[PDB]
């Protein structure tokens, strides 16, 4: 067998998504915090996770529950203390896991002190933000109208009067999220000063959020007017309601990515001047292939995020798919990463619908073997461990600003994201053990008796005992080094096949169809008989240690199977 | 390496027959015309020809309006003509595919008249309904649902004769045949069996997506408004205005399809000889596509239903990684033992260098013949023929006349790919004898004609006649590909096959200039030679590639020749 070297820690890592309000509750007030995320952090040893990035924890209002922040160099009060965060970094760094940190650069709250100083016009922060007059009105000179028809993507104009300062500003987001102007030197250099600080205090690296809408078109190209956004021309939009535009003018502009690079930039700087591991940045941004692949760098040589977040288990996958779905789906990101490029693979975030409801319940076994034995790196939402559902929300308990805006009683459940940031089910105690109180945040999902952790860990065969032997496979050179081979053996059933000369070869068998399929395992390359199951589906005939003899394999739907043979 | 059957690695020549070649002077490609430049096909290295429709016709769809499915169209010639072309195609070693279109029938097929006279055992052979009562003025019949026809308009119209509406999915004069109707079904076999009986090679079958409809009895006897687009650029008349989730792609077409390939399968074992085939036309998104080759059930189809990846997401505006990753779409859905097929261009569809660009024209026909399984030519496309102009004045699609006007006619007409094939610089580049050609000569006829390619060192047609005669490689036939993108501006596809030749496209898709690192590429050791190049390229057939770093210019195509795996 082979010596390998060790790759960079961030190319290859488990990385696990932490929405702290919903992991631990470590003091009864039903909201999750840093001493519960304290308390908890050997679970992140226990389920062979490398690296954890928590969803916002600077001071915030909690318009929307982090992301509009008041201040990005404290922690937000419901959470702890910065002395908390302090012990945290320190307890995780002595446990061997990275921390990482999520803010938003897009938007600050309009609590913040930029927005307060800006909005007094105050020497150093009057153009921190984006400020317009209305567009001229002549025929209805009393009629006050917005600079242009841009819309919220919580609903609305993106435009905001303000009477103070007798200007609109730009909201990309809610209201209170106030869009920075990122053509501003001294807006690039204050996000060079957030970074340093939190990297300073021993941060491992960023993921920063909503990055297409960095930049917006500058008036100076539209005759001194903010240009409309072109109209979709859907029946079932009007001018207040997200979808009457399409973002020409404000999403995806090329100049986003010049901030991107520059952060890269200070970051390569920052490592080279500080040594120890590679502190790293992770972009967040939905768009297009060509869009999300301008994340890495471009072909004259910029250099960006260490990667973009891949969202196409998220975006171009569902139950409504079938095996070749997944194999062309996976192929994409492989297709369109620039050389050299880290591949990562995102199952679910506290934006979506968890893993098993967008899917199957029966698939979820299946979905966090892509996830470990796809090249590159794995990303876990908390929860996706132990195959948490979306909960029920009611309008009543309904709290996230998306909804509350878009929707009422009757249309809430199409754009609320509560159901995927219900409590995390640690036991069959009080609320899962999230809490000691039955007064949680949001209510915890109805099947946390049938879905939690403990149980996991008590029974046989479970969700979190298979990401566990996953998360231990990826320690071997075959998933770290190995190549990869992925294709359909019909529309039911597709393999993945990891394998390294001199080291054990790995296939993954996925039936991810509603009906059973029979395959000829001698289509499968590298696959040697006999073979061992590594991991199956918690209802797969297969026990771990299952002999594979027969070249003719019947799966159940949704069932999946690791098979360790012979090396290549 | 065992014999493929000739199906399944055939190069496939789609001819237009009224823009291939005029024996007689009208101006209008005909029989006598093919078979005049039947040693064109040998010449070239194609292995089978198909012909867009020769049947009766009275030409408001140029034969897609089929008038009498058992003879030829006269302006193209006799039963004679067909039997004499059928028989040299045979003796020079050519396979022959008939195209027709089951979905629908010429307006003055007797079929229709028949059933619009209500004659018995034709009542029920095209889809009769009802007029539905007008709210707005009661005088004026609204028709059975707002289904819109693929060439503009409702696709009922009123029979003053019968009292009610025939469904058209295509012209007016197109009646779409109920194929719920057993003698329908029957009559698409006595149609196979005629031509077969003939010696027809098979069949290319059109317009599948539209076979079937929904069936009034699952509506409460009504026929289901097809749901809105809700798309404010399409009025109710226009195409776009509906989504056809009640018109198209139903699941019982497949049944049809089905049913055909059983009857050719039977056919195929009570003849013997060579396999007679269908191949099937219908856009569609691939999974709905995937379904013409069978189903997981077991049911088998037609031999292939046709890739239209390179028309319908493919262009000039395509990167490397687009090309890859589109080329992938087929192999990645394809059943296993499927036939992989590529498909550049058609008479629907513009000519595949105005598509791209005139640079890209070898590393295109590059693409068809290296890829596994079948190459599929549209007539031009081997000397890189480009849309013709064609005026609004010298617009005969029914198309743009339905959908189009003066200043948008363009957007809509097939016509710029239907213009006379370019023999020759002589009177209609050798089309015909006659200036009075049913469409006009593209204006580049002197710069792109197929006897200046057959006599300059370096063309289109002489890199066509390299790639045909590669095919006749195991490493072509047998070989595994390997495809990536080295670049957003160049890709390789590699054939490998242990002990035989690897070959190895390098296609520079882009604008500008890329200089590619050739370590990158699998199965490729240096030196090697260069067996086909881009006419532009700066290297020759025979030029030796050294160095690990190739710079290749804009649209610059290379095939490789290199050591065996
Ligand atoms: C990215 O950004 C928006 C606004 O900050 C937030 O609502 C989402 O939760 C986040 O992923
Ligand atoms: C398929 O069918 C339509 C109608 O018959 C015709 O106009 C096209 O040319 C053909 O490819
Ligand atoms: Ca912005
Ligand atoms: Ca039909
Ligand atoms: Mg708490
Ligand atoms: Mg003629």
């Amino acid at each position: 067998p082979t010596e390998v070297i060790q790759l960079d820690w961030w190319k290859n890592c488990v990385l696990y998504q932490i929405y702290p309000r919903s992991f631990k509750d470590s003091d009864g007030d039903g909201i999750g915090d840093l001493k519960g995320i304290i308390s908890e952090l050997k679970h992140f040893v226990d389920a062979g996770v490398d690296a954890i990035w928590m969803s916002p924890i600077f001071e915030s209002p909690m318009v929307d529950f982090g992301y509009d922040i008041s201040n990005f160099y404290d922690i937000h009060y419901e959470y702890g203390t910065m002395e908390d965060f302090e012990e945290l970094l320190d307890k995780a760094h002595e446990l061997g896991l990275k921390v990482l940190l999520d803010f938003v650069p897009n938007h600050a709250s309009n609590e913040s002190e930029y927005f307060i100083k800006s909005e007094a016009r105050e020497p150093g922060y009057e153009n921190f933000f984006i400020w317009a007059d209305p567009l001229p009105n002549p025929e209805n000179p009393g009629v006050r109208l917005p600079p242009s028809n841009w819309v919220s993507q919580f609903g609305g104009s993106a435009w905001e009067w303000s009477e103070k300062r007798q200007q609109y500003y730009l909201h990309q987001f809610a209201i209170q999220q106030v869009d920075f102007d990122f053509r501003n030197p001294a807006v690039k250099q204050e996000m060079f000063n957030i970074m340093k600080f939190w990297l300073d205090k021993g941060a491992d690296g960023f993921r920063l959020d909503a990055l297409p809408y960095l930049i917006e078109a500058d008036p100076a190209d539209h005759e001194g007017r903010y240009p409309d956004d072109p109209l979709s021309g859907l029946t079932q939009f009007e001018s207040h309601q997200l979808g009457y535009t399409i973002p020409l003018y404000t999403k995806d502009l090329i100049e986003l990515y010049d901030v991107v690079y520059e952060w890269r930039e200070f970051l390569d700087e920052y490592n080279k001047n500080h040594g120890g591991d590679t502190r790293v940045v992770f972009s967040q941004g939905y768009a297009n292939v060509s869009m999300t692949m301008l994340y890495y760098g471009n072909e004259d040589g910029a250099i960006g995020a260490h990667f973009p977040f891949n969202f196409d288990f998220i975006t171009d996958l569902s139950s409504k798919s079938n095996a070749r779905d997944f194999v062309y789906i996976i192929l994409r990101w492989l297709t369109y990463m620039p050389y050299g490029g880290i591949p990562n693979w995102v199952f679910g975030n506290h934006d979506n619908n968890r893993m098993p409801t967008r899917f199957r319940h029966d698939m979820v076994d299946g979905l966090n073997i892509i996830n470990m034995l796809l090249p590159g790196v794995a990303v876990t939402y908390q929860g996706e461990e132990i195959g948490m559902r979306d909960g029920y929300v009611s309008w009543e308990d309904t709290v996230d600003i998306e909804a509350c805006n878009r929707g009422d009683p009757d249309t809430y459940h199409l754009y609320s994201r509560d159901p995927a940031r219900t409590p995390y089910h640690w036991d069959n105690s009080t609320s899962a053990g999230f809490s000691t109180s039955t007064n949680t945040w949001l209510p915890v999902a109805e099947d946390y008796q049938e879905i939690n952790l403990a149980k996991q860990k008590e029974t046989a065969r479970s969700h979190f005992k298979n990401y566990q032997a996953l998360t231990k496979l990826r320690k071997q050179a075959t998933l770290s080094h190995g190549e990869y081979d992925i294709r359909a053996l019909s529309d039911r059933t597709f393999y993945l096949v990891r394998s390294l000369p001199t080291h054990d070869t790995y296939v993954l068998l996925f039936n991810v169809s509603e009906r059973r399929d029979t395959v000829d395992l001698g289509r499968v390359p590298h696959l040697t008989l006999p073979a061992t199951v590594y991991v199956s589906s918690i209802h797969s005939a297969r026990l771990a240690g299952h002999e594979i003899t027969s070249s003719q394999l019947s799966l159940e739907a949704g069932e999946a199977l690791v098979l360790k043979a012979q090396p290549i």
